[PDB]
């Protein structure tokens, strides 16, 4: 209900008290072994068009912050690779650490990365986004690993409106943002069926994770962390560590879309 959250008394390890799914069969994020996941022939080439996306608000929720997109027509989509049909655009958003060797809900043999970047698409099918999230396909998250390093200009927009969006519940005007600058040069992919990583954790997610981490300045990210989990004149509370950790792979098998 009302308040699952990060921290030390309401984090991942109490969600199954609300969300019994969370200790179910697919659950999201997990750890990806490299030697272990296998080269998937039947996987067809991945599609990102986003030449059409349509950024609308960007919202502080008092888990993450949401870049929003105008999904009311197929602006910015997701075909191809494990997908069948199409999947529109409807945000984005990250989960970080507090620190750089922390922050990434997806892991690679064990590795954690700073932070990672969540594009979420609903399959058109299903007409409308609540209405997907209760279909096992239902959903594309397209997961992107944050590394700290040089900056990455395509995020520098995103960064400096942070601070008008401090604290829950804040929102502001975030148009003509281009999605495409937080982008990889390699669409290479591994690929599994899981959930949400938040409550309701419900299991109706395609994740599709680029192996290709895109790099973040220290600066980049330290912003990121001058958010608020609380809202406006509440003690502070950073926004850091709002991620879920990996969860058991059970009757799962990692597919690469690469040799
Ligand atoms: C009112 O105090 C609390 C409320 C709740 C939780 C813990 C609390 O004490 C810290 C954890 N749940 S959960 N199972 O993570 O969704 C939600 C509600
Ligand atoms: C708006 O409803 C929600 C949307 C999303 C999530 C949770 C929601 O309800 C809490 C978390 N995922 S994620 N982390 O990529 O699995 C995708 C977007
Ligand atoms: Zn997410």
């Amino acid at each position: 209900s009302h308040h699952w959250g990060y921290g030390k008394h309401n984090g991942p390890e109490h969600w199954h008290k609300d969300f019994p799914i969370a200790k179910g069969e697919r659950q999201s994020p997990v750890d990806i072994d490299t030697h272990t996941a296998k080269y998937d022939p039947s996987l067809k080439p991945l599609s990102v068009s986003y030449d059409q996306a349509t950024s609308l608000r960007i919202l502080n929720n008092g888990h993450a912050f949401n870049v929003e997109f105008d999904d009311s027509q197929d602006k910015a989509v997701l075909k191809g690779g494990p997908l069948d049909g199409t999947y529109r655009l409807i945000q984005f958003h990250f989960h970080w650490g507090s620190l750089d060797g922390q922050g990434s809900e997806h892991t690679v043999d064990k590795k954690k990365y700073a932070a990672e970047l969540h594009l979420v698409h609903w399959n058109t099918k299903y007409g409308d986004f609540g209405k997907a999230v209760q279909q096992p396909d239902g959903l594309a998250v397209l997961g992107i690993f944050l590394k700290v390093g040089s900056a990455k200009p395509g995020l520098q927009k995103v960064v400096d409106v942070l601070d008008s969006i401090k604290t829950k519940g804040k929102s502001a005007d975030f148009t003509n943002f281009d999605p495409r600058g937080l982008l990889p040069e390699s669409l290479d992919y591994w690929t599994y069926p899981g959930s949400l990583t938040t409550p309701p954790l419900l299991e109706c997610v395609t994740w599709i994770v680029l192996k290709e981490p895109i790099s973040v300045s220290s600066e980049q990210v330290l912003k990121f962390r001058k958010l608020n989990f609380n809202g406006e004149g509440e003690p502070e509370e950073l926004m850091v560590d709002n991620w879920r950790p990996a969860q058991p792979l059970k009757n799962r098998q990692i597919k690469a879309s690469f040799k």
